[PDB]
This record gives C-alpha cells, structure tokens and sequence, in this order.
C-alpha cells in the first residue's frame, strides 16, 4: 500500500517518473472515472496561479475544489460559467468526465478549458491547447483520466453576476407550447418532473436588471409534515408514542422531509405515489423568485446518498428544436407507470450546448447542436444494509428499462461519471460496440498506448469500456 500526496507539480512529476521506471501502478484519486495500485491524491495542488481580469481567465492547479476556485476569483469580479452537481469536486476530475450545468447556450465544463498541463508517464509534462497539439488537447480534455494526470488547467470565466431564480409549476402540454421560447430566452432552465403526477417544475435563472432590480414557507410544508405523521403512524405502529421518539420534524427542509418520507417504505409504489403527490402540492405552493449570486443559485449544497443515472441525447437546435427532449420524458413516465416502478421525484432535465471534446456525450461538429441531460434518481437511506441492497437492485432495474427501451432510440449516452459496467458479457460486448460507434475509441486507445506504454495509468473500468 503506497500513498502519494504531491504538494506541487514538480513533486507530481517525480511520482509519475518514479513509477514509470519501476513499471509500478498509480491510481489518481479525483481525476477521472472511479487494488495494488499506489494512490496519488492531488488535494494539496489547490492554488490559484493566475487571474486575468481582462480576458476573464484563470489558471489553477487541478486539485483545487470548485468552491475554493469560486472564492479565489470572487475578489477579482469573476465567477465560473456553469456549475455541476456538488461544489466539492476537484476541477481536474470534473473536466475529465465532461460534467455540466444547465443552459441551452452554455457548453459543458470541459468546453470551458483553454489549456492544461498533462503529466504523461512516457513523455513527461506536456502543455496542450487549440494551438499546441490540438488533436491531443480536445481528446484529453474529456479524457476520462486515461491519457495522463491533469496537473493544471486554464479556464474561461465570466463576470460575477447576481441572478434571479424563478420557480413555476406547469404541465407537459403547456411546456410543449413554450419550449422553444423557454430554452432561447432563459440563460439557465431546468424541468423537474414528478412521476405519477402531471406537475412539472420549471426553474429559470437570468441575470438581474441593473436598472429595474403567495403561500408562506410553513404553509407549503404543512401537508408534507402531516403526511409524514400519517405515514409514521401507519407503517411503524410501535413508533411515534409522541413527537419525542424523533427530533423536531419542524425546521427540516423539504428535501430532508422527502428523504424521511420515502425511507418508511421506498419500494412500495403506493407509498411513493403518495409522497410524489405531496411533492407536487408542495411545489404548487412554492412559486416565486429568488435572488443570489450565480455560484449560490447554480451550486448545490449538502444533499445525501442517492443512485443517479443521467443520459445525454440530442435535442436539435435552438432555431429548430426537435422536441424529442420532451418526448423522451413522456415515454419515460409511461414506462414507470406501466412497470409500477417506485420512482421518486424529481426526474431532472437540463440542457447544454455542444462540446468540441470528441469523448464528450455532447460532442458534435455542428456548433448550434443542443443536448438534453435527463437524470433518474432513487434515494438511499443511511442505515440497514439490507434495505440499501434492495433499493440498489430496484434502481439498476429502473436504469436498465430506460437503457433497453429508450437509449438507442434517442441516441442517448450515459454521463461518464455515472456509467456502470455490466456484469454479463453479452451486455458488456454490446456496450463496447455501442461506444465504439459514438466516440473515437481507436484514436483514444492509440494515444493511451503512446502516452502510457507500461499501462501505469489503467483502470478496470477504462479497460472494460475501451478494450
């Protein structure tokens, strides 16, 4: 068991060079897709190197966390273009898996990278950009951590702006009439779908005007707090001798209440339907506006454990949306109800512009191509490993239904951070051929063999995805 924690680029280079001579194996921690290999952690390479206010760019070591980056460039009037799930991830790993936010004209995070430093086992450290080995630059931007350890990145930033977040409820039929307007006139937009109900939550975010500038929160949580009591008295009849066998349920957020509610019987579709109908009623009483800075409006703060499958599929152009992003959801909600899947809320739908990284699920040679990202979810309660196993079993069946009935039809490919390798060799061979028809696997494996001949930077997952 060897552990490495280099504090600088020079120490990381020494680690990789030392492991290449001994032909040993190293495993970067948070640098790509998730043993005898030595662990190399980049958490100490976390400093902002350069901040160009005039070009609105920042150069950072790749081990820095998103929140640390935002707080660093905040003093210079700059912020990040988009934010993915969790500000707790290192920037190098976020880019290497092609993470994304939402916004039909905003591209994924890997497209925000102007250049980077690649520490390769064979050729040392190389600097790549659109003018320095651009073929390798675009391949390695969303390189899944296989072409080398990303040590530094230069990011294109934008001005720090206050944003207005608007939350409304609607329906699929009303959304289909305003979809083209919704995607084109809003900087950020996402739809939150609630299985077994017709309620759709629409969230938009736009910069505040530098000129211009219903139900109480307790009123909206009332029916959720009492449905929990009716469930806490129905499923566990030997509990709730008072409200004192559990901390005060008031001052719990809706997200924490939903987690408590589902945990009482998460695999019963009848109970999940009741929870989802309570959620739809909560959002109906939660329309309104919020104002914050882009990082605190688009960032996510302390959720929980959950299974998520997110896929990326083309949705046409802003000038001519194919409307297949909505039709995918219509068929998905149909499958859930046909198969009685106990699917909780929300099914999250987001959009991005294209990426020029060929390994990105949103890659396209057409600059105006837009992509829809849809995530299905099931929540995992902390506690009994037995119930966590049965929820996991139900989730992989839930995921497999979308995979076998939807993905090939909509040209959908899974987010690299969420991709799961199948155990059956029949499904595994099909996945390898499918990825080979969408991404340049041959060019990818060729660069891997050249930059790492001794296979020091190799995962079981990468070797299974791209044989």
């Amino acid at each position: 068991r060897v552990f490495h924690q280099p504090e600088s680029l020079a120490q990381l280079e020494e680690v990789v060079r030392e492991a290449n001579a001994k032909k040993a194996r190293i495993r970067p921690v948070g640098s790509g897709l998730s043993s005898r290999a030595g662990m190399v952690n980049l958490a100490l390479m976390d400093r902002v190197l350069e901040v160009d206010k005039e070009r609105r760019t920042v150069r950072v070591e790749a081990g820095i966390r998103v929140q640390q980056l935002v707080d660093g460039i905040k003093e210079h009037g700059l912020t990040l273009q988009n934010f993915a799930s969790i500000r707790e991830q290192q920037i190098g790993g976020i880019v290497q898996v092609g993470a994304h936010g939402t916004g039909a004209r905003l591209p994924p995070i890997d497209e925000q990278v102007i250049s980077m430093k690649l520490v390769t086992p064979a050729t040392g450290t190389i600097e790549v950009s659109k003018e320095k080995d651009p073929e390798l630059f675009y391949l390695a931007r969303c390189g899944l951590g296989g072409l080398g350890v990303v040590a530094e990145v230069t990011l294109q930033c934008v001005d720090r702006q206050e944003l207005v977040e608007h939350t409304t409820v609607s329906t699929i039929q009303e959304i289909k009439k305003n979809h083209k307007k919704f995607l084109s006139e809003n900087k950020h937009v996402k739809y939150l779908y609630i299985p077994y109900t017709d309620t759709v939550v629409v969230v938009t975010c736009n910069p505040v005007s530098k000129w211009k500038g219903k139900y109480t929160a307790d009123e909206a949580l009332q029916h959720v707090r009492q449905l929990y009591q009716e469930s806490l008295q129905k499923y566990r009849p030997d509990v709730k001798s008072s409200n004192e066998d559990e901390p005060d349920i008031n001052e719990l957020s809706f997200t924490e209440l939903r987690d408590k509610l589902l945990a009482l019987d998460p695999l019963n579709k009848d109970h999940v339907i009741k929870v989802n109908q309570a959620e739809a009623e909560f959002w109906k009483k939660s329309e309104g506006y919020r104002v914050g800075w882009s990082d605190e409006i688009l960032g996510f703060d302390c959720g929980g454990q959950q299974w998520v499958s997110e896929t990326c599929y083309p949705a046409g152009t802003l000038s001519k949306p194919s409307m297949k992003d909505i039709e995918y959801i219509e068929e998905l909600k149909q499958l859930i109800e046909k198969e009685h899947i106990p699917a909780p809320a929300p099914i999250e739908q987001r959009w991005t512009a294209r990426s020029k990284s060929p390994m990105s699920p949103a890659s396209s040679p057409a600059e105006d191509d837009i992509f829809s990202w849809v995530g299905i979810i099931m929540y995992l309660p902390t506690g009994d490993a037995r119930q966590r196993k049965e929820i996991t079993e139900e989730f992989f069946h839930y995921r497999r239904m979308t995979q076998e009935w939807l993905w090939d039809r909509y040209s959908a490919y899974e987010h690299w951070a969420k991709i799961e390798v199948p155990k059956d060799n029949e499904e595994l061979a099909a996945l390898q051929a499918r990825l080979r028809k969408r991404f340049p696997v041959d060019a990818y494996n060729t660069a891997r063999r050249e930059l790492d001949p001794n296979k020091i930077l190799s995962n079981n997952k990468l070797d299974k995805l791209f044989p």
